[PDB]
């Protein structure tokens, strides 16, 4: 059987392949009416029903009927379908197939249940470029809790160990921040010490953008606002942004989460034995969150800020094996 690991959020999708081939691409869509099938390694047109519609993904998909998934893990939307489609093509394998994904633990047994509902034994029937058709069988959906993935791929790889004491999963999205406290004695999430900041990345970058207009007359696009959160950037001829205008918004940024951290463990803070800092966001202001408990930051690499989770998602669906 072949095991693929999938993570389909609001922001980014990440598929890990079947020889661990990692995948990232924006989690957005669009409708084309073209007669082709796009450009293979480049900007692939697929179809999920043989030719009666078709679409684009990813760093190509603009316009302003552009889709995206209103939430992380919502893997039986609409939404989220086309990204499924092109995340099983871009794994490059009528295939037997075990994925293993995640949805946020706030609505982890709905989403599961539908998940299963909208993918557990079904075809995905994937037409792509040279009109190449792909069948995938999903056999089985194998599900974790964000933040839960992150754990079991770090404990997999013996940067954590299992342990009397929590590990404090901190997720730093585009607009939010998915805090998963784990108990690391079964790694079983603590429901009461586990929640969703409403802040994330976006509000640092839309701060900076916002900034920006006010004092300059016009107005980033959000690409180069993100880009300019660490170094400075021509924008209409004018040199805009960089650290020394981003610093303290980041730092506000990462305030905010710490101090709501803080409110929502009180006193079991004490009981936290690992901070680990994943997402894209946590490139940027990661390190500010050993503040919460000094001594217990762990180490990732930076190429696995994204992918932790999907990788212990394939990890926990190998093992169901």
């Amino acid at each position: 059987m072949v095991v693929v690991g999938l993570d389909v959020g609001y922001g980014d999708t990440k598929v890990i392949g079947v020889d661990g081939k990692r995948i990232i691409f924006p989690s957005r869509w669009a409708v084309t009416e073209t007669e082709s099938w796009g450009i293979g390694g480049k900007i692939p047109v697929l179809s999920t029903d043989g030719g009666q519609t078709k679409f684009i993904y990813g760093k190509y998909a603009s316009g302003n009927n552009i889709r995206v998934p209103q939430g992380d893990g919502r893997l039986a939307s609409k939404e989220a379908f086309p990204l499924i489609a092109a995340a099983l093509w871009e794994s490059g394998i009528p295939v037997d197939l075990v994925i293993g994904s995640g949805t946020p633990l706030g609505t982890f047994d709905l989403e599961v249940k539908a998940a299963k509902e909208a993918l557990e034994n079904k075809v995905l029937t994937v037409t792509g470029p040279e009109g190449e058709v792909r069948q995938f069988n999903i056999t089985r959906l194998i599900m974790r809790p964000q933040g839960v993935g992150a754990a079991l791929y770090l404990l997999n790889q013996g940067i954590i160990e299992q342990q009397p004491g929590y590990g404090v999963v901190i997720d730093v999205g585009s607009r939010t921040t998915d805090v998963l406290t784990i108990n690391l004695m079964d790694m079983e999430p603590v429901v009461e010490l586990s929640f969703s900041l409403q802040i994330g990345v976006g509000d640092a970058i839309s701060a900076l953008s916002r900034k920006i207009a006010k004092e300059t007359g016009f107005v980033v696009p959000f690409d180069l606002a993100q880009e300019a959160l660490s170094h400075p950037v021509m924008f209409r001829q004018k040199q805009v942004g960089g650290p020394e205008v981003s610093g303290p918004i980041l730092e506000d940024l990462a305030n905010r989460i710490i101090e709501n951290i803080r409110l929502n463990l009180r006193g079991e803070v004490d009981r936290v034995t690992s901070l680990i800092p994943v997402g894209g966001g946590s490139n940027l202001i990661g390190d500010r969150f050993e503040e919460i408990a000094p001594g217990t930051l762990v180490k990732i690499k930076p190429e696995d800020l994204q992918f932790a989770n999907a990788l212990g998602y394939r990890d926990a669906a190998e093992r169901s094996m």
